[PDB]
């Protein structure tokens, strides 16, 4: 995948909903799962750490060190412990970043064009990842699934763009009665709170198998 590829996918978001088509709802693990199959488990703060684990390279900010277009940036954030990221649409300076971020829906808001300084009255940013950019169902079962992304979408079709009506934070468990196959995902299915049926991909999917979880699974003992 190419910078100018992933670059105009995220402008296309922030010049624009509910059928979004991805799962992985998050910009940097929704970036590196879509654009390179490469998936990170933990909360936004946690990626670089995650990247550095999946062989991805690491930059951490120092002075002149400064990010480039493409890059995942992760950020510290005062209001509370669980970080916040973006994507760098333009090299930096040093002293402004040009961003493209996000704002039963905890995470994966709609995208933005923003600017900001390295530090400010929300956080600072604490580094970035430069990905390797080049030139039917199943079974009833009783368990309950651990998000291990940092933000997964929750839908009412288990389709590609079935209407979103949750997204999920890393960490969330919850209980599942069927597992289903579909449009390239392994996904779980629950009755909400709501009363219907929800359905949730939790990994890629190669035949019937999740070759690429998004989630921890248990069954009941």
């Amino acid at each position: 995948a190419t910078v100018s590829e992933v670059i105009s996918y995220w402008r296309g978001l922030a010049d624009t909903d509910l059928a979004w088509g991805w799962q992985c709802a998050d910009v940097t693990n929704g970036t590196t799962t879509n654009f390179f199959g490469v998936t990170l488990w933990g909360n936004a703060i946690d990626l670089l750490d995650s990247a550095k684990a999946q062989g991805l390279e690491v930059i951490y900010d120092a002075p002149g060190i400064n990010p480039k277009a493409g890059d995942l940036f992760v950020m510290f954030t005062y209001g509370h412990p669980y970080g916040h990221t973006g994507i760098i649409i333009a090299d930096s300076d040093g002293y402004t970043i040009q961003t493209i971020e996000q704002n039963q829906f905890q995470v994966g808001g709609p995208a933005r064009y923003v600017t900001r300084a390295f530090s400010d009255g929300d956080g600072y940013i604490v580094g970035w990842i430069r990905p390797p950019y080049s030139d039917r169902k199943l079974k009833d079962e009783v368990g309950t699934f651990e998000v291990m992304v940092p933000a997964l979408n929750v839908r009412r079709e288990p389709s590609l763009n079935g209407e979103i009506v949750a997204c999920y934070q890393y960490g969330m468990t919850g209980t599942y009665d069927s597992v289903y196959v579909g449009d390239g995902y392994i996904w779980v299915s629950y009755v909400g709170a709501s009363g219907m049926r929800n359905y949730m991909a939790v990994g890629d999917a190669d035949g019937d198998y999740n070759v690429n979880p998004y989630c921890k699974f248990y069954l009941e003992h």
